[PDB]
C-alpha cells in the first residue's frame, strides 16, 4: 500500500528536509515538502507549487533519513 | 485521499488565482481554474480548455495560496 | 468524480462544436465529438477515429460553450 | 467501455483495415484479430499484442458502422 | 478481459518462443517470457529482468504462434 | 496472477541484497540495492536512500541471476 511511501514523505516533512524530486519527463524540482495526500505533493522553494505524484520518478533527500 | 488537491484546487478557484499548468510533455497552460472534478480542470483565460489530471505534472500558482 | 467532463463531453456532442484535441505526444486532432464513455472518445471526420482518453492532454473548444 | 468493445469488434469480424498510433507517435497498420479488456492482436505479416495503454487512437482506413 | 493476454503470454511461456519486447520509450528488449503476473514480465536473456507491464507497447514473437 | 511474481522477486533482490539497475520511463538508469518496497514505491539505497515510483520504472535488472521460491 503506502505503507512506506507515507512515513517516508512525512519524514521528510517534519523535518522539513531539502529534496529534489525528478518527474517522468526528466524535469528536476527542488524544495521542502510541505504537505502531501494520496496523489499530490506541494513543494515549496522559490515559487510553491503542487506536484501530481503519478509525474514523478524518484524524490532524493539531500541527506540520509530515518525510514520506515 | 484527495485532502490536498481539493482544498488547494477550490481556494484557486474560488479566489481566481492565476495559474500555470505544466504538462508532462513541457507544455506550460496559463489561465485560471473555472471548475474541475475528480479527473479533469476546466482552465479559462485567453483559451478555454478541459485539461485530464493525468497529462498534467504541476500546477504553479502566480501567487502562494492559504488554505482552509 | 464525473460531475463535469461528461456534461462537458456531452454538451460540445449534442452542439456539434468542433474541437481540437490535444494528444499527450503534442499531436494536435481536430473534428467533432461523435460519442464517448468512461475510456474513450469518437472523433467523427473523414472516418469517426478512436481516442483512448489516457493519451488525451486536452480538450480545446472551437467556440466559448456553456453548460446550463 | 460500451463504446470500446462494440467499436473494436465491429473492425475484428469485418476484417476492416485499421491504423494504431501509439501514444509515442509510432503508427502501426494491420488489422484487429483479437482483443480483451487490455490488450490488442494486432496481426499482420509478423502478428503482435499492443497494450491498450500504450495506444493514443484507432483509425479504420473506411467507415465502419458505429456502436449505437 | 484476460482472456488474449494470459493465454499468448503463456504460450509464449510454455513454448519458449524468442520475443521482443517494445517499450513505450523506444528500448527494444529481447529473450523469452520466464513467467508473468498481472504487473510484471520476467523476461530471460543474461539474467532475468522484471518488466513492468505498463512500461510496454508491444510484445513481438519471433515466429507465428497457434492460440489455445 | 496479483503480485505473485513481483512480490517475491524484489523480495528476492532485497534479502540477497543484489545491487540492481533500474531504468525509468524517460531511459534513466539507476542504481544500488532494494532497501524495501510496497505496492507503490521502492526504496534504492546508495549515498541516500532515494523513493522510485513504479509507475515510472521500465525494468529493473539484477547485476546476477537469481532464483525465484
Ligand atoms: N535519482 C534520480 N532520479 C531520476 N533522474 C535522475 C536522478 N539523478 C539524476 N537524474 C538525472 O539523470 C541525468 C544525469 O545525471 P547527472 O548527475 O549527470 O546530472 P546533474 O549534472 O547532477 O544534473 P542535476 O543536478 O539536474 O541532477 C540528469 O538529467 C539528472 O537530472
Ligand atoms: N514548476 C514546473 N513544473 C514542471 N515543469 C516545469 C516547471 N517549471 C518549468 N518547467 C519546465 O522546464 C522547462 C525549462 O523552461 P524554464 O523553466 O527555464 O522556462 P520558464 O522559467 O517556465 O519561462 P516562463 O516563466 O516565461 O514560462 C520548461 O520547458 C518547462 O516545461
Ligand atoms: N491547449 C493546448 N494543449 C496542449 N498542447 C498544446 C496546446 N496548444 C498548443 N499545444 C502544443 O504545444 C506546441 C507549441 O505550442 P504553440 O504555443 O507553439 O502552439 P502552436 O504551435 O501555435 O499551435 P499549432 O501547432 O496548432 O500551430 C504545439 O506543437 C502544440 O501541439
Ligand atoms: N489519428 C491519429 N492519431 C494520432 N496521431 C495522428 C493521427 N493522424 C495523424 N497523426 C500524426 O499527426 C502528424 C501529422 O499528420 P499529417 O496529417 O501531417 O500526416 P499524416 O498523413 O497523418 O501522416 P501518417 O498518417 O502517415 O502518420 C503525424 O506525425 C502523424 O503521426
Ligand atoms: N532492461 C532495460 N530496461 C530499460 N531500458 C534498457 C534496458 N537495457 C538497456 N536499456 C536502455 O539502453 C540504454 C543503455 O544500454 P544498456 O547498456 O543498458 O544495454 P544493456 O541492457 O547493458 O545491454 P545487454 O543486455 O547486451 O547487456 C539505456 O539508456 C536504457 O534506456
Ligand atoms: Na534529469
Ligand atoms: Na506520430
Amino acid at each position: 500500500g503506502h505503507s512506506l511511501q507515507d512515513p517516508y514523505l512525512n519524514t521528510l516533512r517534519k523535518e522539513r528536509v531539502p529534496v529534489s524530486i525528478y518527474l517522468v519527463n526528466g524535469i528536476k524540482l527542488q524544495g521542502q515538502i510541505e504537505s502531501f495526500d494520496q496523489f499530490v505533493i506541494l513543494l515549496k522553494n522559490t515559487v510553491s507549487q503542487m506536484v501530481y505524484k503519478h509525474a514523478i520518478s524518484t524524490v532524493v533527500p539531500s541527506r540520509p533519513v530515518r525510514l520506515p
